[PDB]
């Protein structure tokens, strides 16, 4: 039940402002939204949320993030070293769902308090597909 | 660490066929690798491979895959279900130095015995970049 | 009065306005359909009692099981006979166009639903040479 | 009677050379068959099963009421008649063409109920995503 | 017995298609691979068609590999047998691998379960296949 | 028993003179190298060193093959006879890649003493494709 509950709602009602395709004939995972910040809690529930409003998704588990730039050159962290900023993925068959989901997901936060809010996401683009491992119960 | 330094020379002498820019002014992290398969331990040794060749990007630790689709109608995974197939992410300033990293990656693999010959990678895009954290600590 | 029922049956009913077709003729022929699958038996059953109550101009089989499709491979293949636990039903409809209309709708809905409702498919099917579906007198 | 329908179907089948089977393996088309009895049709189903290993089958089942014979009033959606049904599913068309006809051709030859089974060929737009196989 | 029904089936079917089989060369330039099945419909299948055509030079029934796993976990080695067995048939002239190829599908097609599920696809060797030449032993 | 591994970095290293792709999406078997002559034990050791060399190949048992034409009028062999030649296939998804290992193994066994160098390969390909069945583990 909520807060996972609440947040798959808000979400469901968000993703119904657009008539688009989750699915494709492929099957293929091409598209994803990459979605991190805020805190752990508040990206743990927002996850739980997605997977309840959209079973035609795929998650990763939350993890974390390495760092970025400087400024000063002196000098960068190395490429393995990791923040304690988390993140997910979600994998989707469309480019254009994924606009949907970013964009539901962008209007749900923005109207929450801290850390929440603060949770930054966006659209990304695989060239060749992720061959996720398939599933035969 | 002889496997990871031969995995990063075998990376460099390939990187070296193509001298593209790897890092921009505005420095945003705009593009990436998905690497994915083999093994945990080969995946691993291929993302600590990465690290010492290639110090202008920034790297995710490695976690879970979600399942992709069932084939068929009837029973899919959850969206959270998640398997033993596991996964990193390079980021990386340039789209053109993801494209060259692919082809390194792609390359090298195929010719390693397996389990690390079935290591997967695709180039990834974020259509709003991906704001990494400042590093100092 | 059998609200899982009337909640899917309100549900087609908005998608289904989206194009006002004709749903019948004076031929008053079975000249296409709708076949729909998979999801869970009791998903299914819903979807087919919710269809009942939104299309009066529409003739439903019951529930019934699918066979098994192709084995991968140069191995052995099912019996034509062999049955899965996979359920279909099927909707007898005296036009093409509004066979057209009524997938679109089932598919639209269905998508919005949790699993299993949102993994049942469907597609449109049309009968070269007419279903002749039996006449019906009250018996009573 | 299984065993001699069978080879009724094989001996009409064989005077058509066109593909069973496709790459895709998809389930494309099918053949409508109902009516007669419920017997002579579940005599058919088990005689088609025999003459062709590359079809699938749906089970028996019944068949809703059509239109009333005048005013009416008309049946509801989901009342059901004691005429019966099955369903074979190909995956192409010009076979189903071919099997139509072959049933239509060896029932037109039997005594009742057997000749008043119809069949039509059904096509189905997007395929029917029978389940795979592993078991 | 089962041998010579299906030899009577190929021969039935090949004579549609009156191609040469033979080359003054002699030389081994195209295949049929066939596969799948059962064991013992295969090799009746073999026995068939070396009853129906002179012509042609079979090897024994061996097994196949496995192909490929789906997703990006482990795969089989390319050691590992499955019970799938398959034959080879050497052939002089392409054109009658063709043909030979099309009699088999048309024939297995008819057949009962599992010899419908046999199949078959045309080969070409680039170099050809240097079979060895045959003496009656003494 | 390391005979297999001495072989297996013979063609690796051949194989390396060319960069071609292994493996296709389709993933279909339409292209195969076919290896006779010597002997059966010069046959299975480069048999097993292609295993360590290729894991994207798939191989098939040894076997032996039938006879040819006889020399001159004399009767010529039933389809059935079998000599003692043997032989075995590889199973590859490239055309270009099957040209590769025909190359690389008849510059490898050119290079042994008898029987190895009598060692025969050719190219096959396949109209339809070769569909082997696939590994569920």
């Amino acid at each position: 039940n909520p807060k996972f509950e609440n947040i798959a709602e808000g979400l469901r009602a968000l993703l119904a402002r657009s008539h688009v395709e989750r699915t494709t004939d492929e099957g293929t995972w091409v598209a994803g939204v990459f979605v991190y910040g805020g805190s752990k809690t508040s990206l743990y529930n927002l996850r739980r949320g997605t997977a309840l409003a959209i079973p035609q998704c795929r998650l990763t588990p939350l993890s974390r993030l390495p760092f970025g730039m400087a400024p000063g050159p002196g000098p960068q962290p190395g490429p393995l070293r990791e923040s304690i900023v988390c993140y997910f993925m979600v994998f989707l068959q469309t480019h254009i769902f994924a606009e949907v989901l970013k964009d539901a997901i962008k209007d749900l936060v923005m109207t929450k308090p801290a850390p929440t809010c603060n949770i930054r996401v966006t659209v990304c683009s695989f060239d060749d597909g992720v061959d996720l491992p398939p599933w035969f119960p």
